[PDB]
């Protein structure tokens, strides 16, 4: 038959979406190709919420048994649905088989369900992991083995700034900057047992792709391609494909953005000290805050900054981003969130808590010079002030904006016409239209 590409996600933080964004985009491209896309049904109405005729997701279990009273344990929700997930996906593709009539002849799965290579071993079919993330956590995940060869799992302590310079396009990442589980945090974890299996089959994919472009880094691109057998840099995505009309009143470059994502907010300490450093420069902002995080605002802050500023559950933050408003982004360091700043020429304010974010925080600041630090990684009044002022105000923040000026040209050509990853995109398509092997 003609081809049924399965589509695995991983239902937690901003990874179903920029996922469901390419298949969007090979369905388009491959039109007699079918598509069923695996989320849990929370994950789904999400992002589904103009669809392609040839994609249907498909309500997948969460993993959470009848009667289960959650412990309250971090990553909690994560391990019921993992380990659940090898029989949900498998169980949800045999039911997309029996609508469609038609075998599943292509796997392509968040990266972060590394059992889907072993899926496809047992269905006959190709692998395609899509790692949502940036080159520079894929290569450490690729290295996971030998980073702990050279390093030890006993500890870092008094070697946190020593540099990982022995993995090529890697020389400016500090031994701290590593994501937990790979040489600290708890290594047994079943998060960190599943990256780092991850890690080792990676390599035996029929192509590993990911939301970046070749140029960012060339080396990097180049080690990666020795690692895998095909390694496809088909972003940035976002290049590709009432705060409006607050944000219309006011100065060009003279707003601050503040986001940590989706599953991320600083300690209440931390709450404190923003609102202190808001309130003290009567900076204009809009602040995306958990609704059940107010309770940690200090007493008084909202009706003191209620001239100037916002604070709500969701801002539209791809938009407010691109808005001619907006001077500066705090941020956690997300990738999908970079690459926004990017698109609006916004530089960043890094504050970045786990996973990748520390890699990340280490390109803006470092790699790329398109955002700051705050001095000692935490939030105080005065640390964030010197950042508003070096940004807003400074010589500082006209770098920065040049630099991403700079920076976003460079995305731009590798996503225009013979463009790198208009380019390696063919390529995928050419993979996701294969039909399965006879
Ligand atoms: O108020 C908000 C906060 C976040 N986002 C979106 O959520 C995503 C955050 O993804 P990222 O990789 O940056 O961090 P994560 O949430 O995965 O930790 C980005 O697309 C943001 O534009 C948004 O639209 N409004
Ligand atoms: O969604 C998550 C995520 O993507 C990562 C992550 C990303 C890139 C990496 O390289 C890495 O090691 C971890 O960590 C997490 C840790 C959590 O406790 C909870 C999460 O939801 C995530």
């Amino acid at each position: 038959t003609n081809p049924h590409v399965a589509v695995l996600a991983f239902p937690f933080s901003t990874h179903a979406a920029p996922l469901l964004a390419v298949v969007r985009r090979l369905a388009a491209a491959a039109p007699h190709a079918v598509f069923s896309f695996f989320s849990t049904s929370q994950s789904n109405a999400s992002i589904f919420h103009t669809m392609q005729c040839n994609i249907k997701s498909y309500d997948i279990s969460d993993g959470v048994p009848e009667g289960y009273v959650f412990a309250g344990r971090p990553q909690e929700d994560i391990e019921l649905f993992t380990r659940a997930a090898p029989e949900s996906f498998r169980q949800g593709m045999v039911m997309a088989v029996a609508e469609t009539g038609r075998p599943v002849s292509c796997l392509v799965a968040d990266a972060f369900i590394w059992f889907a290579a072993d899926m496809a071993a047992e269905m006959g079919v190709a692998w395609l992991p899509f790692w949502t993330a940036g080159p520079n956590s894929l290569s450490t995940h690729v290295y996971i083995d030998e980073i702990r060869e050279k390093i030890g799992v006993s500890g870092i302590q008094g070697r946190e700034d020593e540099l990982l310079n022995f993995i090529p396009g890697m020389s400016k990442v500090r031994f701290r900057d590593l994501q937990e589980g790979i040489v600290f945090g708890n290594l047994n974890s079943l998060f960190s047992r599943m990256l780092h299996r991850m890690g080792q089959v990676l390599p035996k994919a029929t192509a590993v792709f990911i939301n970046s472009f070749e140029e960012l880094d060339d080396s990097l691109t180049n080690d990666l391609k020795s690692k895998l057998k095909t390694y496809l840099n088909i972003g940035p995505f976002n290049l590709i494909t009432g705060c409006l009309q607050w944000l219309k009143e006011r100065k060009p470059t003279s707003v601050v953005y503040i986001s940590f994502g989706t599953v991320t907010t600083p300690p209440p300490a931390e709450v404190v000290a923003l609102s202190e450093a808001l309130e003290a420069s009567r900076v204009p902002f809009i602040w995306s805050l958990r609704d059940k995080a107010r309770v940690h605002l200090p007493e008084g802050f909202l009706e003191k900054t209620r001239g100037y500023g916002m604070v709500v559950p969701w801002a539209p933050q791809a938009e407010v981003l691109a808005h001619e408003a907006v001077g500066a982004f705090v941020t956690h360091c997300g990738w999908n969130s970079l690459w926004e700043s990017v698109a609006g020429g916004v530089p960043l304010i890094c504050r970045p808590f786990f996973g990748d974010q520390r890699l990340n925080g280490r390109m803006v600041e470092d790699v790329l010079e398109i955002g700051v630090r705050i001095e000692g990684g935490v939030f105080t009044k005065s640390g964030l002030m010197s950042c508003f002022d070096q940004i807003l105000s400074q010589e500082k923040g006209k770098k920065l904006r040049e630099n991403l000026r700079a920076l976003r040209e460079t995305a731009d050509r590798a996503v225009g016409p013979k463009g790198s990853s208009t380019e390696n995109f063919i390529t995928l398509v050419d993979l996701v239209s294969k039909p399965k092997d006879v």
